[PDB]
């Protein structure tokens, strides 16, 4: 709560909204499906609380594959993904009961497992190789209240994407300790790095899965709140005993706005390539900037993402006495600069902060000085 | 699940939607300020949890009176009055724990007290006055795990609007017994008997309460999701304690769509009279329409409503020898004439059934004699 340095701009790397400088507004065919769906009138009524036929069927259409076989009814649709967590885990695990969260991972599991009575079990995300998982952890954090695992694909805060192995091992390890995979992937497709992307399901044979998702984070409408589960029963595991668990669960807050489903079967089918590509265009040169200048500043270690929209720097706590953690380091770095960074403890991993890349180059740029002109006083 | 007769045109009058037959929908104001909120691309990132700063501001100003004075902070913007409930609940009261329904009353309010971990005590309502409450029963009703005391008006299913002295007598209850008062008044303003309409707050001194409401049942965008928590904390038996445990909890689902909240300001502001006017005239005229043919029927007791959009006959168990139960009753109904009523069981309330009145009048009047059909042979 410091103040900045008022002799300073302040510059805020630590908020994920893309569209606060609007230099990453959506796609003006998806502001006007919107508009075509008002327009029309069709959409103002009650819906299902799992949402539109024609709403789920077109989605469920969007994220078909032989591997992965998508249906209209394995679609639920609901008000983002804080609810496409919140009812994928009241379904799959009662109070006292534990699921595999990430370290570090996004603090919302936390509020919501630990808020929903289940006590919560942290895996760990490897720094020195790509923040992949530790197999070590996972094979043996399990229990017999062990609900759940779960995945969070590209990673908020990591920066990271899974490569086209390290998933199936992953999905090895789920058949070995018999349980399902809530793959938080709201980050689908929001890769930019050589390497392609890979939905987490169409990699998977005998392992249950419920995929998370939405609008807010790849069209960039955040405050739109729409998301889908995503069911992906492989082996009957789950069936028809845990699909009614979700449409009964649903209908407590009975999921979006209606325009927004309306306007669903357009955004997917009439946004252009070229709306995509341009962002993680821009996505990829401002993490290399910002990789860069980081990785030459002395006492930082910057992770190298690969998709989503942030990346994690490690603080080198070997000739940087006077901060005794990322906390006091931020803080100090907030009030002396008026840099805004979001210190990793939140997701639960000390020593190190999070930087997020949606922010203008030439802000990325200043901000990264800024930085540097803070450790050649510190280090 | 019964079939219909095959033979003869389906009437739903149970359903709730006024935008099914497309006869109400809303005015084309509410439609553009959604376009021109679109259209700026102000409102597509994230908001407060609690709602945007001048939506909540606006919505604040839209409800204000000396007697019930509204200020910017103690209005929370949720994506419908499901929420305003849902929360509104979560905070006053824990497992274990008493609050007071209405009987009959919105099926919903048990849904959640029940799933939430409450345990419901059922007030009453009275047909042969108005379906005003029943002073013993309340009195005396409540508990050391009393938390709340729940009022609907005007009523679902009941049609009503109470009189400007029973709210006064509703709110002396209330001071004799230290309880708050979610007033769920999703149905503000939706009346056209002679008489005006009160807001239950504003006639308040001594009374914590804490008001539902939204677009869904006055601007007919049901499937929109945007309502509001009003507080009204008169007397400080709420304070900073109350308002955070909103705050926090508002954190869990983060509330409604921005486009709608966007476009709030200018819904309000812009819509004109001749849309309500226009409402409720057609409101009263079908109720009145629906209203006499029943009343006109033989076995069938139908309470006038003043407000919202139904009303409830009452079957004479005297002359139905055939049928047993309601239930049995609008379903031998449904499959002999084709007429979808609703039980009133489902409310609480056996031996009586609900008809809304926003179906088309040349509907309403073909739906009337069917049911005459029915009990000439019957009653």
């Amino acid at each position: 709560k410091v103040k900045p340095n008022p002799n300073k701009t302040v510059i805020s790397l630590s908020i994920g909204d893309p569209t606060v400088f609007g230099n990453l507004p959506t796609d003006p065919e998806v502001t006007q499906a919107m508009k075509d769906a008002l327009d029309s009138g069709k959409y103002n009524g009650y819906a299902p609380s799992i949402g539109y036929l024609s709403s789920r069927e077109e989605v469920a259409s969007y994220y078909h594959c032989p591997e992965a076989p998508l249906e209209a009814k394995d679609v639920i649709l609901t008000s983002g993904c804080s609810q496409a967590i919140e009812l994928c885990l009241a379904v799959l695990a009662n109070p006292g009961q534990n699921i595999l969260i990430p370290r570090p991972g996004f603090s919302l599991y936390r509020t919501l497992a630990e808020s929903m009575g289940i006590e919560v079990k942290l895996y760990n995300l490897l720094p020195e190789k790509s923040w992949e998982i530790d197999l070590k952890q996972l094979e043996s954090l399990i229990d017999e209240k062990t609900a759940c695992l779960v995945v969070n694909n590209p990673s908020n805060p990591c920066g990271s994407v899974f490569s086209k192995r390290h998933l199936q091992k992953i999905l090895a390890v789920a058949e070995r300790q018999c349980v399902p995979i809530l793959a938080d992937e709201i980050y689908g497709d929001m890769v930019f790095s050589d390497c392609k992307y890979e939905p987490m399901a169409t990699l998977s044979t005998n392992v249950p899965i419920l995929s998370c998702g939405g609008l807010a984070k790849r069209w960039l409408v955040p405050g739109w709140r729409l998301g889908w589960i995503l069911i992906h029963d492989r082996r009957d595991i789950f069936g028809n005993e845990i699909r009614d668990g979700l449409v009964k669960l649903s209908q407590r807050i009975l999921g979006p706005c209606t325009i927004v489903q309306g306007a669903l079967k357009s955004i997917l089918q009439r946004t252009p390539q070229e709306f995509y590509q341009d962002t993680l265009s821009f996505l990829k040169s401002n993490a290399d900037l910002c990789y860069g200048a980081l990785s030459a500043i002395p006492g930082l270690q910057p992770v190298r993402p690969s998709g989503a929209m942030y990346l994690m720097v490690g603080i080198e706590m070997e000739h940087f006495p006077e901060f005794e953690n990322d906390v006091e380091f931020t803080e100090r770095l907030i009030a002396e600069q008026s840099v805004h960074c979001l210190p990793a403890t939140c997701f639960e991993y000390p020593n190190f902060f999070r930087v997020v890349i949606t922010v203008p180059e030439v802000m990325m740029l200043e901000a990264c000085s800024r930085i540097q002109e803070f450790c050649e006083q510190h280090y």
